[PDB]
């Protein structure tokens, strides 16, 4: 499960398609630990951005950005076009507030994230398209 932060609007669409995916997994993964009684306290959660081990749970106390992240994917994803099944933002508001933070990240932590796919798209950039152009090389 990778998380970017980077502008969803520049995002490949395989990347795109990827993060409204997988983004939604952390809420899920927060309330099963809610239900087995764990509070935000049990997690090691890292004070500064990380790709990696410690990647989603550096989330934990971050779900309203997760959520606003969410509107965004979302709304990126028609824009171009994608058939999405589902459009709407998942309620959150079950999952106690201490989990439901917010978070803006500096751009050094944005230059990691955008390195991260900088670097998978090089690896083969005929895999990847934006708006379907193929304008990776």
């Amino acid at each position: 499960t990778r998380i970017n932060l980077t502008l969803v609007s520049e995002l490949a669409d395989q990347h795109l398609m990827a993060e409204y995916r997988e983004l939604p997994r952390v809420f899920g993964a927060v309330r099963k630990h809610v239900a087995n009684g764990k509070r935000v306290r049990d997690f090691k959660i890292s004070p500064t951005f990380i790709l990696g081990a410690g990647h989603v749970t550096f989330f934990y106390d971050k779900l309203e950005f997760l959520r606003k992240r969410q509107i965004e994917l979302i709304a990126e994803c028609l824009k171009r076009g994608f058939n999405i099944k589902d459009t709407t933002v998942q309620d959150i508001s079950d999952i106690p507030q201490e989990f439901r933070g917010d978070y803006i990240p500096h751009e050094a932590s944005i230059a990691i994230s955008q390195a991260r796919l900088d670097e998978k798209i090089a690896q083969r950039p005929t895999w990847y398209k934006y708006y379907g152009k193929a304008i990776y090389a």
